């Protein structure tokens, strides 16, 4: 089940950051022609990927699950840490990949057909063929599409979102945070934004686990805060992470904006040991822009000038203070939607009409 099974299989190379359609469309082909089919994710260790969030290893893991039902395609990964451009390093590179090869197949006496798409590497790799029993052959494929691809991909991800392969786009999702007090036009501010563009939304999970575990603000303890961080945040990542992302999404509230009614309302001592739970949280946490609601659920409503101070006192202390916006009305806008409507353009760029 996790080695290749037919007699003549067929070998497709890529750094796949990220996969993408014209990959998959090239590897279909590249399935229905041979028996089965080797690909080979290559990486070093600072390379174009890494440098944007996909590492060698992260790449291979997110290729291994999207081809996780794929019997006759086995993912590979071939590390380049050796010699540059005059090497003898293309002998030892080589045999790194007839490594990959013979590890990930059964069936001596194969029949491989290697589809580079660079001329150089076929060049060098048939001098390369090994003397096992299997006599490898080069044939050229044209990637000059699907490397510009990619090159867009990186550059502008919502621009060419339904082609970025679903296990890599919760990578290149755009998040958009909202944070306030029980000055609770967030829920319907964050509504209007996203159904606006299209767009998916989380709710702010604290009022959802009050309903349903039944208790009132001034009756939640430290055990139930807890509850509420992972809860939020599983909340925000089944969007993020949702097959109805479009590009971007809004999450309705944070685990600092639940850590603010926790440094508050809470005994210093039971904060104290929830910092590690926070932290780990927070840093899990990725926005692109954050939209406060300034002063405008029963106990977190009247103090909504204590929370907003210590709301921007918090997120000073996680450096966000430039992702930061806030939606004042007097002395700009019209309505604090128009302010919240226009922040999106300018942190994600997506068009909107005038009235
Ligand atoms: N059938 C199934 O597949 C199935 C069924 C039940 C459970 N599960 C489990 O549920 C999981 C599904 O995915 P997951 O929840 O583990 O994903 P995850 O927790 O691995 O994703 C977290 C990543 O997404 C980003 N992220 C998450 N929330 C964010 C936010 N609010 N803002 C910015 N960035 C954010 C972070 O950068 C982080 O690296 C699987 O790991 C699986 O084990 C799966």
């Amino acid at each position: 089940k996790s080695k290749l099974s037919g007699k003549n299989i067929g070998i497709y190379f890529g750094t796949f950051a990220p996969l993408h359609t014209g990959h998959q469309q090239q590897i279909y082909k590249c399935a229905s022609l041979n028996d089965g089919v080797l690909l080979v994710v290559s990486g070093y260790d600072n390379d174009r990927g890494a440098q944007i969030g996909l590492p060698l290893e992260k790449r291979f893991r997110y290729l291994r699950e999207a081809f996780n039902d794929e019997e006759n395609i086995k993912v590979s990964m071939l590390n380049e840490n050796d010699l540059p451009e005059m090497p003898n390093g293309w002998d030892e590179w080589a045999n790194r990949l007839f490594e990959l090869i013979h590890h990930n197949t059964l069936e001596n006496d194969l029949s491989v057909t290697f589809y580079v798409g660079e001329l150089e590497y076929a060049a060098e790799l048939k001098k390369r063929f090994p003397a096992d029993g299997n006599q490898y052959a080069v044939e050229i494929a044209d990637r000059h599409d699907i490397s510009l691809s990619a090159t867009q991909i990186r550059e502008n991800p919502q621009e060419h979102w339904t082609h970025i392969n679903r296990v890599f786009r919760r990578h290149f999702s755009k998040v958009v945070t909202v944070m306030g007090s029980a000055s609770t036009g967030k829920t319907t501010l964050v509504r209007r934004l996203a159904r606006s563009i299209n767009a998916p939304f989380s709710e702010e999970y604290a009022r959802e686990y009050e309903e349903a575990f039944n208790i009132d603000d001034d009756e939640l303890k430290m055990d139930d805060y807890a509850r509420m961080i992972t809860g939020q945040y599983d909340a925000n990542s089944r969007e993020v992470n949702s097959p109805a992302n479009q590009g971007i999404v809004f999450l309705d509230t944070d685990a600092i904006v639940t850590r603010v009614y926790a440094k508050l309302y809470l005994p210093k001592e039971d904060f104290e040991q929830l910092e590690p739970l926070f932290r780990k949280t927070i840093a899990d946490e990725r926005m692109d822009l954050i939209l406060v609601i300034p002063p405008i659920h029963m106990e977190w409503e009247e103090s909504r000038h204590e929370f907003h101070e210590e709301l921007m006192r918090q997120l000073a202390e996680f450096g966000l203070l430039d992702k930061v916006v806030i939606l004042d009305d007097e002395g700009g806008y019209l309505t604090r939607y128009h302010h919240a409507i226009d922040a999106v353009h300018e942190y994600t760029g997506v068009k909107i009409e005038r009235l």
